[PDB]
């Protein structure tokens, strides 16, 4: 159920990913019409978008909130359509049939369409239901930054004061900052109402969790690329973070023997560096039934090999999930290989005082981007298969239906681990997946503005860890709490010829700091930079700072370190991303 929100989530996010930065015009306007396709046709997006949080909080609006909402919402609706109709018509029309009375008529259709967002904001944010509006108001806060962004795109060209291009920045800067900060808060809100001792509780929290990612969090990680100003080229990007989904399971009620929160939650894996699923080890074990006829063999543990980001060679290979195997062993490998999609079958024997079930049946479909084709591989029980009860696809859609799904697919598998439920009935596999937008070549575009962040590293050093990311910069940070070198990361520079460069950091520190940049081991930038933060503060959007390094320089290596000086005892320096601007 909901999988519509949930595509429509995925989608506006997968198209944003193409307009995000300084856009090119035609692609612009065609974003809009798609986008008011998605997310504004009518009010039944916006009705379904109230209703899925009322599913995961199982809670409803008051009548009256709902209704208002709805009221607001349509009339913002006329506003967003009249505007892109006349942005249309401007950018298709030439330099020519630009008057003063055309001007005049897109201003006074834009300066309504902003101003009646800021008006019907609250709306979205009523006492007592700021949780249940979340993606509603999520969705509301986006039209309304990226409404904002063109006046500094077209400001000039449609006859706006000086006065008027830079009341409408400081406004996109505060309004930056409000909307991020409001939907963090309001999400951790809900998700610690979810928290709970139950199986049963784990998989609701697990389904907020991974839908307010796909709806509201990768949403929100976009914002800032929209200042147009700081991003005067289009920006490559990418979001780093986990989803898991739902464990796969043979029946909807377990009787109390589902895994306990904390030992599934304690258990998934914690804030890592970057890396991709390399193979997988299959256990199976025999389930007898009890009139034999009804017997069948069900994947009871595994293994897990992940090989790290571009720069390193060395297989991780996972502890031990579950229980050992009592039939032959089955190795699945993917090197190379994205698996885009996992179906799996399950199947149960009804005993006298006693049920048990297990997942018998997986099929993984996988594409090779560099042969270009796709192929499935598959694991099997051997004894009674079942029917399949579980598809990746129903919770993670594609970014489109147009294309075929080994095109149009918005995650791969990164992760399998394998729980054991209570009293040794069975075993509950989990699930991790990662974004399609993750380049694993870590590649410097140029002609964009390249956002590299530090968690596609291969190598940390001087007790640099990686840290749970403050929900809305699309992935993890690193930490440094001390001086000297901190991460390794692999580039690869997309042209051949000597150009340059000017490099950007997106960090927060508790002091002043030096940051040293060296290639293949010798330095070639140092700088100073500003304390963003006291010792205790958590760690909210302005807590992080953009900032510049002085001189420009060439890719002449791979090997990008980041080295940290000027920490005291008690300092810490947070790093989000490294970015690369093309330079002359």
């Amino acid at each position: 159920t909901t999988k519509d929100v949930i595509q429509k989530g995925i989608s506006v996010v997968g198209d944003l990913l193409g307009v995000v930065g300084f856009p090119f015009g035609g692609a612009l306007v065609s974003f809009y019409t798609n986008f008011l396709n998605t997310i504004w046709p009518s009010e039944d997006p916006w009705k379904a978008f109230m209703e899925q949080v009322e599913a995961l909080m199982d809670q409803k609006i008051a009548d009256y909130a709902k209704n208002k909402a709805l009221a607001e919402l349509q009339g913002l609706q006329n506003n967003v359509e009249d505007y892109v109709s006349a942005l249309s018509s401007w950018q298709k029309n030439p330099v020519s049939s630009r008057n003063p009375h055309s001007q005049g008529r897109i201003r006074e259709l834009f300066s309504q369409a902003e101003s009646h967002f800021r008006n019907s904001m609250p709306s979205f944010a009523i006492s007592g239901y700021e949780v249940l509006f979340l993606t509603t108001y999520a969705q509301a806060a986006n039209t309304h930054l990226f409404l904002l962004k063109d006046a500094q795109i077209y400001g000039e060209e449609w006859g706006y004061e000086k006065e008027d291009i830079a009341e409408f920045y400081k406004r996109q800067l505060k309004l930056t900052q409000e909307y991020t900060d409001h939907c963090v808060k309001w999400y951790n809100v809900g998700l610690d109402k979810l928290r709970g001792s139950s199986y049963e509780s784990w998989v609701n929290f697990n389904r907020y969790r991974r839908e307010m990612t796909l709806t509201v969090l990768d949403l929100i990680a976009l914002f800032p690329l929209y200042d147009v100003r700081l991003y005067p080229k289009e920006v490559k990007t990418e979001l780093t973070r986990d989803v898991l989904t739902d464990p796969i399971v043979g029946v909807n009620n377990l009787r109390g023997y589902g895994t306990t929160f904390s030992n599934i939650e304690n258990y998934i894996r914690k804030p890592h560096l970057f890396d991709y699923l390399h193979r997988i080890q299959f256990h199976t074990r025999f389930q007898p039934g009890y009139y034999g006829n009804d017997s069948f063999n069900y994947w009871s543990g595994n293994y897990v090999s992940t090989r790290p980001s571009i720069g390193s060679n060395d297989i991780i290979t996972s502890p031990f999930y579950g229980n050992k195997s009592s039939e032959p062993v089955q190795n699945l490998e993917f090197n190379g290989e994205k698996v885009y999609r996992a179906v799996a079958n399950t199947n149960l024997a009804v005993w006298p005082s006693a049920v048990y079930s297990g997942v018998t049946k997986v099929e993984f479909s996988q594409y090779n981007d560099q042969t270009d084709e796709a192929s499935t591989q598959t694991y099997d029980s051997k004894r009674n298969v079942g029917a399949v009860s579980w598809d990746s696809i129903d919770q993670l859609p594609p970014e489109t239906t147009d294309e075929p799904l080994e095109k149009g697919y918005s995650h791969q598998l990164n992760y399998v681990m394998c729980f054991l439920m209570q009293g040794s009935r069975g075993t509950i596999p989990v699930l991790t997946w990662t974004h399609k937008s993750v380049d694993f070549f870590n590649m410097i575009d140029s002609k964009k503005i390249t956002q590299l962040p530090l968690v596609k590293a291969y190598k940390l050093q001087s007790g640099a860890s990686v840290v749970a990311g403050p929900r809305f910069t699309g992935g993890d940070i690193i930490q440094c709490t001390e001086n000297g070198s901190a991460a390794t990361i692999y580039v690869t520079p997309d042209v051949s010829y000597s150009q340059k460069y000017r490099a950007r950091i997106h960090y927060a520190s508790t002091s002043q700091i030096t940051f040293t940049l060296s290639l293949d081991g010798a330095p070639f930038n140092q700088y100073y930079f500003d304390k963003t933060i006291n010792k205790g503060d958590t760690l909210t959007y302005n807590s992080f700072n953009l900032a510049s390094f002085s001189t420009p320089f060439e890719l002449s290596g791979n090997n990008l370190q980041i080295g940290v000086t000027g920490l005291s005892a008690g300092d810490k320096v947070y790093i989000d991303k490294i970015e690369f601007i093309p330079v002359n």
